[PDB]
């Protein structure tokens, strides 16, 4: 099977698709799916994020009202880079 | 921590675990990078070829070290290949 690091990378990727398949396109997060992912799975790392509707807008870099995997990955990188600082 | 948060913490911590071994404690020398790949990415980087060449390719500022940003670009490469398998095209 996978190492601790490999399984962790796989979990990060799987979590996107778990949330993205709930409604509309199965390969992107709507605002509702993004809000679910944050509230369910990032309640600690995003505790101080403020308005989720604004954060969605900020991450939606091509202004199509959905987060594709690349845009979610940008969020993961932001969270990683904050953790690194500790 | 949630499953997702634990996983992001693991990805970050694994870097420092290998980086603190010798030299600058916040970067991977080529020896520390080879240890990380062999011990912790043996499957995802099974087909990577020369580790010394991979190190060079990841060492974007040619300082002979991988700082966290440079390791994170590797994790992104690996994540994109996983993404392909978690969203298969029937075509
Ligand atoms: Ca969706
Ligand atoms: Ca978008
Ligand atoms: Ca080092
Ligand atoms: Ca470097």
């Amino acid at each position: 099977p996978l190492t601790e690091l490999e399984e962790s990378i796989e979990t990060v990727v799987t979590t996107f698709f778990t949330f993205a398949r709930q409604e509309g396109r199965k390969d992107s997060l709507s605002v509702n799916e993004f809000k679910e992912l944050v509230t369910q799975q990032l309640p600690h790392l995003l505790k101080d994020v403020g308005s989720l509707d604004e954060k969605m807008k900020s991450l939606d870099v091509n202004q199509d009202s959905e987060l594709k995997f690349n845009e979610y990955w940008r969020l993961i990188g932001e969270l990683a880079k904050e953790i690194r600082k500790k």
